[PDB]
């Protein structure tokens, strides 16, 4: 269980920077030597596409994943098809911007019928899969903790976004693996084993005692409860040799300035994951 | 879909109405009519057992479950050897108030070795079910939701619970479904009907958006997104034919009168579930 000898597989997503933009990131990051970075929708589409692109590639910073696409349940059929040609603006900038794996977080129910939005969530992804194949784009099912069931998506646990994209082959869908969603998973290490092959992404974080918030209750390795050297050997072992994403949702780390925050991210990712 | 006719059923867990006391409540649901009560340990150490014995026995109330057994994992052996001790003496309080089952949550993990704490609970189980059986108690397994296991206990899936129960007989230990703790699962239904002649207990909940606590962020049926109707349709035809306790952690509900609480109880009850 020997630890990481550089921080070429570190990556950093905009949103453990929230308060830094995509060019105050991109800036951070070669500042810190950080190689690898994660974008995300919103601030690309502040800055600009043709911008963001320029701003990440004259920092010589490569695109771990762009976050996010997916949303796919909806009231009514027009909906639907609206969210999917969003879906597809996605898999463009994810495209444009040489981004390796395009994140799909898929939707929530907007009734009470849960299956049916997984239904429909499986039939979106089916349909988009030609379009993202087409501009070499993979699509990667992040599946979210059971406590974001009701109000962020529907995909719960790895088995299930592993049987979603078990339909088609590794090049086109494959999963993603957020310790902080499925750490608590007492059949964690045997679907990890099962998606091997088909692991797209690793983001990690730390499940803190007690819960600050729901929806910004991570915080950074070592301070909670998840053993996360164990899980990355295993998603190691599972043939996983891409880059390894950060992603921290937390007001009180957020509004510290980035550079103390990146600092301690190296540090504590060479002492821990 | 179907509804209810009567409130036979309906059972009335204490700490939905966690400000009235033992004595408090059993007058409660004599004025509601309500058969069914479902007792928590320290109101009946608050109380007294013989006490509180008589307290539910002239009012002629009977009573669905005791909670709560468990806590299995320490930090070192004399210690889970006491835990096992208090073990016995909620086997006893069991048997002496009658309860049909034991309820046990099985308590978190002291360190970050959270599948060591489950195999201390297996075996903590294991050793305990022959002193319960010989006092004619029951031990039902509550698999609380996954955002509990870093706190509150370590079996987080139905599939888990229904795995550990799998091991002694039904008339030794079975599951305790709560809509709350289970609701989100995409095995859901699968697993209800896998843990048939095994389900000992049955409570109801709605999840509300948005969380208000993580702790306390239950609510009372209809205000929420669960569908109650299905669920206890597939508990029934899993041949579940005793009674439906109604488990609320909320402070909202808390801070009303009793009677308004149970009014609404048995209105929504009736109505929804
Ligand atoms: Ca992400
Ligand atoms: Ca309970
Ligand atoms: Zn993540
Ligand atoms: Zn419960």
């Amino acid at each position: 269980m020997e630890r990481f000898t550089n921080i070429d597989r570190l990556s950093l997503n905009q949103i453990t920077t929230n308060s830094w933009s995509l060019r105050e990131a991109a800036e951070g990051c070669v500042r810190a030597e950080i190689p690898w970075i994660a974008l995300w929708r919103n601030k690309v589409e502040e800055a600009g596409l043709a911008e963001s692109k320029r701003i990440v590639r004259d920092a010589g910073l490569k695109v771990s994943s762009l976050c996010r696409g997916g949303m796919f349940p909806a009231a009514t059929a027009a909906e639907r098809a609206a969210r999917i040609d969003d879906n597809r603006r996605a898999i463009d900038e994810a495209a444009e911007l040489e981004a390796e794996v395009l994140v799909l977080v898929c939707g929530p129910a907007p009734d009470r019928d849960i299956d049916g939005a997984r239904q429909m969530v499986e039939v979106a992804i089916h349909e988009l899969v030609p379009y993202a194949q087409e501009r070499g784009v993979t699509l990667g099912i992040e599946p979210l903790h059971p406590m974001y069931a009701a109000e962020r998506s529907v995909i719960s646990t790895l088995a299930q976004a592993t049987t979603i994209a078990e339909r088609f082959t590794p090049q086109q869908v494959g999963v993603v693996v957020d310790v902080f969603h499925v750490w608590w998973d007492p059949e964690l290490y045997k679907q990890i084993a099962r998606a091997s092959g088909r692991i797209l992404g690793f983001h990690v974080s730390d499940w803190i005692v007690p819960t600050p918030d729901m929806l910004l209750g991570r915080g950074m390795m070592g301070d909670g409860v998840i053993e996360l050297n164990r899980i990355r050997q295993a998603v190691e072992a599972a043939g996983y040799r891409g880059p390894i994403e950060v992603e921290i949702f937390n007001q009180a780390i957020w509004d510290r300035p980035g550079d103390e925050v990146l600092a301690e991210m190296k540090a504590r990712y060479l002492e821990h994951v």
